């Protein structure tokens, strides 16, 4: 899939993408509900993090999969952007739960329709 990380219209291009098309992206992509439960999780993300994309869908990202993100700097921004019903934040972060510490760039952005949220990830 020909989509760049950070692109201005990313929520339109990825809108309603199926799991197979999401696996074609150059960067990691996760879709969460407003509680943080994982709806979609692509192959590029699994290659970065080690998680198995099939097994994590349905788990809670903040409570279960990614406790290192349960902090004001990641989860706090997520829950505030959900609450305003609007979210568009980009920041670097380190993933270090049961893995070699890996620094990434994270982009969280509200998905176009409904009440869903994207978490995009690439290495830095
Ligand atoms: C910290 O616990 C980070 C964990 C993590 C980040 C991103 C993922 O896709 C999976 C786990």
């Amino acid at each position: 899939e020909h989509v760049a990380f950070g692109s201005e219209d990313i929520e339109n291009t990825l809108a309603k993408m199926d799991d197979g098309q999401l696996d074609g992206l150059a960067f990691g992509a996760i879709q969460l509900d407003g509680d943080g439960n994982i709806l979609q999780y692509n192959a590029a993300e699994g290659d970065i993090t080690g998680r198995d994309p099939k097994q994590v869908i349905g788990k809670n990202f903040f409570k279960d999969v990614a406790p290192c993100t349960d902090s004001p700097e990641f989860y706090g921004k997520f829950k505030e952007g959900v609450a305003s019903g609007n979210l568009n934040t980009m920041f670097e972060y380190t993933f270090d739960y049961q893995e070699t510490p890996t620094k990434v760039k994270v982009h969280m952005k509200k998905a176009l329709s409904g009440d869903s949220y994207w978490v995009f990830v690439k290495r830095v």
